[PDB]
């Protein structure tokens, strides 16, 4: 189950770290085009792994998490709620909704809420067995 050219493997999934930039909704579409999903994080170690990729590349990167539907209620693009323990991953002072910020990104060593219509890099996730 190797990952394809210029994907990244971790714990049985393949991740695509984009080299172009898209707004949040277009990032969701780009992942669906390749049979993947704008990344939904399911564990601490997956968070630590993805956060470090984004931190060391100095790339502000979308993940599949928003509070577009109900301000302050964050939910992943697969419909799962943000668990309270995962709220540890917000950067200090986030989420702050400054000017209305409804989409989550990796920013430095944790997460930031930012404007969904900003173009950022993105990460898709797909099982390695499905390639
Ligand atoms: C509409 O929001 C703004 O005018 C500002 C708010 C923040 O200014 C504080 C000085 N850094 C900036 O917002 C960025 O950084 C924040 C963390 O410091 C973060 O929570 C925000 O999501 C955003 O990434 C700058 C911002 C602005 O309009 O200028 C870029
Ligand atoms: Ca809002
Ligand atoms: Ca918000
Ligand atoms: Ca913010
Ligand atoms: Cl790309
Ligand atoms: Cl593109
Ligand atoms: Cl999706």
């Amino acid at each position: 189950h190797p990952c394809p050219w210029e994907w990244t493997f971790f714990q049985g999934n393949c991740y695509f770290m984009s080299n172009s930039q898209r707004n949040w909704h277009d990032s969701i579409t780009a992942c669906k085009e390749v049979g993947a999903q704008l990344v939904v994080i399911k564990s601490a170690e997956e968070q630590n792994f993805l956060q470090l990729q984004s931190s060391r590349s100095n790339r502000f990167t979308w993940m599949g998490l928003s509070d577009l539907n109900q301000e302050g209620t964050w939910q992943w693009v697969d419909g799962s709620p943000l668990l309270p323990s995962f709220k540890q991953y917000w950067n200090r002072g986030e989420p702050n909704n400054v000017g209305e910020e409804d989409c989550a990104e990796f920013s430095g060593n944790g997460w930031n809420d930012d404007k969904c219509n900003l173009a950022k890099f993105w990460i898709c996730k797909k099982s390695a067995a499905s390639c």
